[PDB]
């Protein structure tokens, strides 16, 4: 029985704050931190922020947090539900609120609560948490399948001061045959490209973004493509080592057309692109890079554009900003025929059993998911147990670099060696992930 | 009772393998993970490294991991331990290595076990950890005493390009009435900052160092400053907001004299600095900004350079590379008047005793203790405990951004919370925290 709910405001990976919950039960006491996520938009759910300018840069969590104690947190408990019913639990949650884009109460008020629950659960059953995850996601067990990690290496687009337009560059250790092994050779890959630019680009180049990538002043895609290619061989993995890129093409969508060098205030408007014109631009990267995943090629709602890319394109297409795990746009997604995978984040739905609802309607289809961090992370290794759990055999949770994102990935390391025998690492099969063996 | 001993590889906050230990009693697992330094002072206990090149760039940790599970282990469980005997379960690891520089087991062998047996006695006593190691350290406890977070907010010397020799600058909330003030008002003069230099610098000296602080190409000593001092002035906090630098002035010390263009290659070898020169360049410093605290201003055995500076310097003066943790070496620098605080960092001397004797030992001869993480730290929270439990009012702990830091800043929100009228918050008695009320 849930005897207490409390919140309380602490420090996400940006040093911003953000709602940690606390559920108590007579299995003790578990936690579950929500990362960042978007207080504004028009899909989302969106997290609730105070506003007030004079504390936190106006970024407090506070009225959040207040919900929590004051409004969900004597409710729930009066409510008696079982934790161990996780439908009943968001249920619950989402009634509360009110609203579709849990903005009454706030997403990451709501989340909270939901992940909290799940915790609670695990130790009620004597199970680890990603085999209560299973339980609820009704996955595949026997084996469980472990993901290939999409380790952030370099990053370009908004977060990066050359003319380079695409946001994210990944290398994926497909060619591994075990996490542990995974983790290895894409940590020394991550090693060699931060070593080759730091010579090349100068010491601060060495220094990194968010997610734990370099970001050099990187003029084309070619460079930074040659760049990895060139980290890959000298640490002796070529082969082994696939790459992956979230273009985060919305960034650079300009009244129908897509401007490659939308961070030149005098870009040229005569050579921004069209669709199939973008489309082949990735085509000729396809040619010369070993890539296996594309996230973002086209616009948050340019669907004709995705539609004709995914015809010809032959590997990994990975909806986000098109989808914001939002389950009538990835319907429409599956339905058109605009991608091929999903980037699943929790707290952007802000209950677990709408995510998972949207991994299976994903695997359903035919579709891979990948998990995914935030920008802003936590301590909270959640989403290492989800992505095992949801057997989906592919994870994004940043660089091997920053501790809000080696948590997870260290967690990983630890399940592999609980299940042992019962595990298998996805490796090349990793967009099947839930369907491998 | 301690029924098993084991270790595993889990990577640091840099992407380096370190040793992570469990350990088994009737009351559960209990975890402990073991931080590392770079460029570490010559004195050091020693952390044993495969020196493979063929895996993780020679930086492997799997002979330190094997002497806890082949050496340690089967042991130490043999030993019929009382974990609540801090003096024992370290005796117990001492006896087994037989070197004054644990060079047979490795500190990082040792270190991981002595942690994770005091968080099992913690929890045999039901007793936060915090209030384990005030008993053991024989810490008053009506009230305890909350850290002033010394955060790290920009850096220089071998840490950025620039001319900038000194390491490391730091603020120190000292003007806040509670931690969670402290740590909400140090987080705006950071955010500050970051938006400053970027503003200054371009978008990419936004990015952040391994501790996370920015760290731009800066070339002088009081442009850094006042950069710091700009920052908190934006952030309206003007007189609550003091100075702490880490020189780490070993990195410059070139036979007798300090380089203060030591990243030039063609520096004017006639322009090095004497230990009374380099004190006046502090004086200069010390008379135009809040400069609190400065550590390693001179290097870590030039022992009549600190004697001289301490005879004026009039603020507090922290040993971290001349002192390495070390009850021996604390001895030298007490008699000498090298300095009056101690820097201490549990993996330099490689046992939780030997670093509360270190604590202990300083606290008699009327210095202060800050307690420290190490540059390459992991999601451990040890030290977040520990210097509650010390009741030293001061921590070094990284900016607040990566969550290697936020996990003990966080850690101590949440301590600061539980204790309620229980503890009281340093603030501008944190040089003798340990002596106040
Ligand atoms: O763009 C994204 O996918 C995330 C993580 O990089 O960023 P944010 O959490 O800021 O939306
Ligand atoms: O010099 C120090 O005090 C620490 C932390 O800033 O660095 P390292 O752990 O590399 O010794
Ligand atoms: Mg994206
Ligand atoms: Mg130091």
């Amino acid at each position: 029985a849930v005897s207490k709910v409390y919140a309380r405001s602490v420090y996400d990976s940006r040093g911003n704050p953000t709602v940690e919950v606390e559920l108590t039960t007579e299995k003790g006491v578990f936690r579950s931190i929500v990362p960042s996520g978007a207080n504004t938009g028009v899909h989302e759910a969106l997290e609730m922020r105070d506003g007030d300018k004079s504390k936190w840069m106006g970024k407090g969590v506070l009225h959040a947090v207040k919900n929590v104690n004051d409004v969900i947190a004597p409710a729930f408990v009066k409510a008696n539900i079982d934790v161990k019913d996780q439908k009943a639990v968001d249920d619950f949650l989402i009634s509360l609120d009110g609203t579709a884009n849990k903005s009454k109460l706030g997403a990451n008020a709501i989340l909270g609560v939901s992940l909290a629950a799940s915790r609670a659960a695990a130790a009620e059953k004597n199970v680890p948490l990603y085999k209560h995850l299973a339980d609820l996601s009704k996955s595949k067990t026997s084996p469980y399948v472990l993901p290939v990690p999409f380790l952030n290496v370099l990053n370009g687009g908004s977060h990066a001061g050359g003319a380079l337009a695409l946001q994210e560059f990944m290398i994926a250790p497909t060619g591994a045959k075990t996490f542990a092994e995974a983790l290895r050779i894409g940590s020394e890959v991550y090693h060699n490209l931060k070593s080759l630019t730091k010579k090349r680009y100068g010491a601060s180049a060495g220094n990194v973004g968010d997610e734990g990538g370099v970001a050099p002043n990187i003029q084309t895609a070619e460079e930074a493509l040659d760049l990895i290619v060139d980290a890959i061989k000298a640490a002796g993995h070529d082969g082994k080592i696939k790459i992956g890129l979230d273009c985060a093409s919305s960034e650079f969508f300009k009244d129908g057309k897509y401007d490659l060098d939308f961070k030149n205030p005098n870009s040229d408007k005569s050579k921004w692109l069209t669709g199939p014109q973008l489309a082949d631009l990735y085509h000729s990267l396809m040619k010369r890079y070993p890539i296996v995943s594309i996230e973002d090629p086209f616009a948050e709602d340019d669907w004709e554009a995705w539609s004709h890319f995914f015809k010809t394109a032959g590997i990994q297409i990975v909806a986000d900003a098109l989808t914001v795990t939002n389950p009538k746009r990835i319907a429409t997604a599956i339905e058109k025929k605009a991608a091929d995978a999903l980037l699943l984040k929790v707290n952007q739905i802000g209950t677990l059993s709408e995510s998972i609802k949207a991994a299976q309607d994903s695997f359903a289809a035919g579709w891979g998911v990948m998990v995914s961090h935030r920008s802003g992370e936590t301590e909270d290794t959640f989403i290492a147990d989800l992505v095992v759990g949801l057997r989906t055999g592919q994870i994004k949770t940043g660089a091997p670099a920053r501790s809000e994102r080696l948590a997870k990935l260290n967690q990983l390391l630890r399940i592999e060696e609980e299940l042992g025998d019962n595990a298998v690492f996805a490796g090349e099969n990793f967009h099947h992930g839930d369907k491998l063996l």
